[PDB]
């Protein structure tokens, strides 16, 4: 929701500054669509999505399964990120994603540091790190 | 233990290439010391530290007292570290640390990302992103 103290203006969002950082953007911010089939064509064939520690899923079917199956009962309301950097192949994003459980209508506000791993602009890896705690219920 | 399949070798922790990188690599790695007294020296005097989404310490001397109370109640028997990479004044450890509680005597592995700030060489911020539903049994 708002500006965490530790946020940095070097690396906000808003400045984002290679294609694979404004892509990866571009893609968390899609979250709030809740839509499987648009999201998952940020998504190379030879791809994997996890959130950690949880069983990965790996091919771009599984992540395109995973992703389906969690807006049937979660909706992603908001994506609020706060920095945005990249090192090595990898792009980092250390956001909040506020996730509203559909059947009870219970939302979640889960801290999440994120990493990504693009190949010629599609997602190669994608892992979210963030407690799990209040996961579980919000299935 | 073993080298994740989603392991990259561009980001692997041998491969630290700025300063502020191998500080952090440095730091994670002396955390099996489970000496506060040796890692508090690394922090600036304006600094903090987190687990998310935990109360965060604020201040050398709340860090310094969260480090020592941890380790009164648990041991970091191992720290492997998959990446190292750094972005905009950022710096992110994706790595495993491994716990064991002292009263217990059991263990646990947490996946971990994490991220630093620093200044002039001194830690400035840690947050560290993971799931803390065995964290809360293991502390």
């Amino acid at each position: 929701i708002e500006q965490p103290r530790w946020a940095s203006k070097d690396s906000a969002a808003g400045a984002a500054s290679t294609p694979d950082e404004k892509i990866v953007l571009e893609f968390v911010d899609a979250l709030t669509s809740n839509d499987a089939a648009k999201l998952i064509e940020y998504f190379a064939e030879d791809t994997m999505y996890q959130n950690m520690p949880l069983p990965p899923a790996y091919g771009r079917d599984a992540v395109e399964q995973t992703l389906a199956g969690l807006f049937t009962v979660v909706s992603v309301d908001a994506v609020e990120t706060f920095h945005i950097g990249s090192s090595n192949g990898l792009v980092y994003t250390e956001r909040v994603d506020v996730l509203r459980a559909l059947p009870t209508g219970k939302s979640y506000n889960f801290s999440i540091l994120g990493v990504f791993q693009l190949t010629e602009g599609k997602i190669t890896g994608w892992r979210d790190y963030f407690d799990l705690r209040e996961f579980e219920e919000a299935v």
